């Protein structure tokens, strides 16, 4: 059939850029680097061109629904869909940030959970058979899960939870921080960690829906942690290079055709972790 296409969100720097670079070399088709800032995105494309690579570019800010929709329309028009989607874009307040916690919660949740969700709402319908979806979560999601109340752990581990139930819970965390009741209500103290619970559970729900609604289509969807990577997020003391951080996401993006799994798993260092 037609030309295959892979796309990475937050592709202008850090792990996203390393993922783009690797897909340029390893993905059999076009690779679209996306970035919210057009200047930074184009600069990244130029960087890869100087390395001998040929990524395409399209603007994308996962917090602007019009930007997501424009990208959706582009993919439909130019490719008739999408083969690989890497939801890499994410943010985190610094450990030392004095920003009031409730603002940290609202802002981090807005991008990491709601932005990622919005991208999936518009782009999952475009995924072609044998496609792969990779959601970059964090081992912090596993850590944060342990600090939730037993009641919340049960909900987050549920095999029957719906996307709309999860949306309610994520917004509940944010609202609870605003009311000064998040601890009493069973939430952990890491806003970032809770947003990544959101990403992990969203992955589990979307994998279920793919298996239930698109049987036979051979689509695999997983959450992952890239490990601790030297980027503008984690800082210079981290143990992995962006190259090393890209290995697990690229692995999940390029699972060979007809492969049975992993599917709906949380993967770290190419290995399935218990949720
Ligand atoms: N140790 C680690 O570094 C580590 C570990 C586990 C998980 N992660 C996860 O790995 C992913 C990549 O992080 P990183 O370490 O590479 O961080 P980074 O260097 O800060 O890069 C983050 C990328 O996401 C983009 N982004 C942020 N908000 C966006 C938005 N609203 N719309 C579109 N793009 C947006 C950023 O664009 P700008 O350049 O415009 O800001 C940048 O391209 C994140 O999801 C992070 O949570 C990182
Ligand atoms: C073997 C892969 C495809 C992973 N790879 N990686 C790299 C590579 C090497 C150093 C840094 C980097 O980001 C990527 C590479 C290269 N330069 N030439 C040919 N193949 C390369
Ligand atoms: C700060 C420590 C070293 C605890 N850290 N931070 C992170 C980390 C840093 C930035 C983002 C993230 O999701 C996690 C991390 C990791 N992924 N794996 C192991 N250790 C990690
Ligand atoms: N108070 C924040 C802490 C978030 C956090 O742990 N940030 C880490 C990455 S996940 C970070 O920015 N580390 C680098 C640094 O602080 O220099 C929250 O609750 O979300």
């Amino acid at each position: 059939s037609g030309i295959h296409v892979a796309l990475v969100t937050g592709g202008n720097k850090g792990i996203g850029l390393a993922i783009v670079r690797d897909l340029c070399r390893l993905f059999s088709g076009d690779v679209v680097l996306t970035a919210r800032d057009v200047t930074r995105g184009q600069a990244a494309v130029q960087q890869l061109q100087a390395e001998g690579l040929s990524p395409r570019f399209h603007q994308l800010d996962i917090d602007d629904l019009q930007s997501i929709r424009a990208l959706r329309d582009f993919l439909r028009k130019e490719y008739g869909g999408l083969d690989v989607l890497v939801n890499n874009a994410g943010i985190a307040f610094k450990v030392a940030d004095p920003t009031p916690f409730h603002i940290q919660a609202e802002v981090t949740m807005k991008t990491n959970f709601f932005g990622t969700r919005d991208v999936c709402t518009e782009l999952l319908p475009l995924i072609k058979p044998q496609g792969r979806v990779v959601n970059v979560s964090s081992i912090m999601s596993v850590r944060a899960l342990k600090s939730c109340s037993p009641e919340l752990q049960q909900k987050f581990r549920s095999e029957t939870i719906t996307e709309e139930e999860l949306v309610g819970l994520m917004n509940k965390f944010v609202e609870d921080t605003k009311k000064g009741v998040h601890q009493k209500e069973g939430w952990p103290s890491s806003a970032y960690g809770v947003t990544k619970i959101g990403v992990t559970v969203l992955s589990r729900i979307h994998a279920r829906k793919l298996s239930e609604q698109r049987k036979g289509d051979k689509i695999l969807l997983n959450a992952c942690c890239p490990g601790w990577v030297r980027t503008d997020m984690a800082g210079p003391k981290a143990t992995k290079s962006p190259e090393e951080g890209a290995e697990t996401p690229v692995y999940l993006a390029l699972l060979p055709p007809d492969a049975e799994g992993p599917h709906g798993q949380f993967v770290s260092e190419k290995r399935v972790e218990q949720w």
